[PDB]
């Protein structure tokens, strides 16, 4: 028998689905999403990390002029100094007073510790969905992973099990996110070759490892003065460290629905969005036939107290004749109440107690036990907390079609202003009936 | 100065474009795509390959009846037969017949050949689109290779190169692939875990080396001959044997737009889908002032021959002065005709010869020689070859340019059209005024 119901794309939330076979006593089904994760599909477009300043010791030409050539070192610059007089421990270190010049050159490469401290430039496409499902099948907590692609069906205890497609394809990731440790960002990351100075993404390279290094900090060599040997410059100090100061909120944080956000790999968890459909094939051995199920007569229904408030605020107790003994499933006939149980067992002619939820002022409802129904009723009241730590286990909250009972009051004062107007609509139909006879 | 162009994604078609930028003689570059990659990012569903039916020798029970054992391997299938007298070689099995039962049973596993001979079952997203372009810069035959997404920047010869991001987001591949040596194909391949029997995918595997096999080939245990102890069964033929003989044809004999498929990675080449923007950063070392240029004067053009067969086969020369010795850049003014040579040496007095390629009837057109222009006209020849083995260098004409100069007829005939509704829309006018001068 395929069942196909659909469910909320909550987790940490039960919901119920009845199966209905005919000549089969009828089956509820209670499921439970225990884990949803979204997998971003990612391609490194680049690292950046702290970058390097390699300055090889000055050479002073005490009597002509220094002379360099350009290489082809990332960020290389080379500068010749005239004038310089410099001095060591033991006195003046060059003869010349004159035609002394000092050649100062510079580059920037990748800081060995790159292979630790980086961030990662990511281009995110499209997302796998995939979820972990609780199922009460024949009363058991099966737990069925299975990816939520409408893809991929997982068999349990000969029960098969198709997840999604998912109704909405929305992440929290954009295009172009960055990871650098637990925290992912939706960055837009800079072009690799053209990133800019004191900015994230100053120097690049495609991976951690390689040799091919982009790099602009704009460095700038100055003139030693007053006889040192130092070889001074003027740099934009690394955007990798400036970005790690000012990187803010990650997505753990700001991201909608109540999005969990892990890395290695790079995951969305538990997100609230949209809904999820399952397909499950239930096995003809899983069924009861009605001829064997317990069939329940003169039955009534009575409810003790009831709280419109969430966690099952509500306590019903229904009286039933067994006939033969067994088991059979219980199952709520509308969507403004949920039962928290799924089945009973049935003996004699003692009263079973269930408990349910509702936002109901006035709890109207009827309840189906081994294929037979009651109705129940009650008021309930308001509870005393304010606010909770867990989500409302009731459907949902009242609407313009939902009303508390003693609301007779409506039905009065619309029957008395619509039975002014039948009269008044009479009258004058009458008088024109009377206008119309006339000549 | 930065230079931004769109060009066709047509590979081994060379584009020109001019360079404007005032205070400096013209620049003209020529552009060629090599090679246009679109490589799919791709996910692997799960392996499917040959499938290898085990049967263990059978059991004998001379005098008694044999029971069957559960077991979770993959398609595990056993029965015992009752009424069965074997024989051997050397005579009859066992004294007892007619209690004599046999137990056979049967499992499936994925073959070890799975290892070399398979197909994947992958599903697509999106593109990575990379490009090798062929630039000619400063006289110089340069290659860039970049990422056509717009994000990356290649610096040559001091020249910062964008390529991207594609007009076009259409590839060849759609959302599921299958993938066998070197052949792609699109097809639906069914849902892992519910493979049918004699079909691609009866035996699946998510990865090659894992031992979670999924199979459903539909095995049956029969009845062995009587006096035999061999054991006989009924089977669906491997789906992978049948797929690779009706595989039909692959991607890179089927795929629109002349796109060329190959795997490891999987990747399409060369698709003439769309264009490509491509923009470049032109150092200031890279122009020549408009003082420091050649001027020329008193130029005019002859064009000795015309056929628009393609191929450049037409031909024009044209006469100058120079001022002194260098070299100008040449461009067409019109995208009817278009020029091979990029530049040309000019000296003293003399005359240059460049070829050409058009659609037109009439080659009227205008040519910018260095910072002045020339125009040519010539009545062009038809080609004698109906079929050749290169695109045209020429672009698409619309009506008003196909048109040749002998399209004087049609001015002459709407012309006499024209002045009939003139004259008499005039003797209709005057024969109105004087209407109403009498009235």
């Amino acid at each position: 028998y395929e069942h196909v119901t659909v469910i909320p794309n909550t987790v940490g939330v039960p919901y119920k689905t009845l199966v209905n076979r005919p000549g089969y006593s009828p089956m509820v089904l209670e499921m439970e999403l225990l884990s949803v994760t979204l997998e971003p599909t990612l391609s490194l477009d680049y690292i950046t990390c702290e970058y390097k300043t390699v300055i090889p010791s000055p050479y002073v030409k005490c009597c002509g002029t220094a002379e360099c050539k350009d290489k082809n070192l990332p960020d290389y610059s080379c500068k010749v100094f005239t004038g310089v007089y410099p001095f060591m421990w033991g006195g003046a270190y060059c003869f010349c007073d004159a035609e002394n010049t000092q050649l100062s050159e510079a580059h920037v490469e990748k800081s060995e510790s790159c292979k630790t401290e980086f961030a990662s430039a990511y281009r995110a496409h499209t997302a796998s969905a995939s979820a972990k499902l609780r199922v009460l099948y024949q009363g058991n907590n099966i737990t069925v992973t299975a990816y939520a692609n409408g893809d991929h069906a997982v068999t349990v205890k000969d029960a098969k099990f198709i997840v999604g497609p998912m109704s909405s394809a929305w992440t929290p990731f954009d295009n172009k996110i960055v990871v650098y440790k637990g925290d992912v960002y939706n960055m837009d990351y800079p072009p690799f070759g053209a990133g800019r100075p004191g900015q994230f993404g100053d120097i690049q390279s495609r991976t951690p490892e390689s040799k091919d290094v982009y790099a602009n900090t704009q460095l700038v060599l100055q003139r030693p003065a007053a006889g040192t040997v130092h070889v001074p410059y003027s740099q934009a100090p690394s955007g990798f460290k400036y970005w790690l100061k000012e990187r803010g909120a990650s997505l753990q944080h700001t991201a909608p629905f109540g999005c969990q956000i892990a890395t290695n790999p790079v995951r969305a968890v538990n997100c609230a969005v949209g809904n999820m459909p399952i397909s499950i094939d239930i096995p003809e051995a899983a069924f009861t036939r009605v001829v064997d199920a317990p069939s329940l007569t003169d039955m009534s229904c009575e409810v003790p107290a009831c709280t419109h408030s969430s966690d099952f605020g509500g306590v019903a107790v229904i009286k039933y004749a067994a006939s033969k003994k067994g088991k059979c499933a219980v199952h709520s006939m509308t969507n403004a109440v949920t039962i928290r149980e799924a089945e009973i067992e049935v003996e004699g002619n003692s009263q079973l107690q269930i408990s349910f939820s509702t936002a109901l002022a006035s709890a109207e409802f009827r309840v189906q036990v081994c294929s037979t129904q009651v109705h129940c009723a009650a008021e309930c009241h308001p509870p005393k907390d304010h606010i909770v730590n867990y989500p409302a286990s009731h459907t949902t909250l009242g609407v313009q079609d939902i009303s508390a009972t003693a609301m007779s009051w409506v039905q009065k004062i619309t029957g008395g202003v619509g039975l002014v107007v039948a009269v008044a609509a009479l009258i004058l139909i009458v008088v024109l009936c009377v206008s119309f006879s006339r000549h």
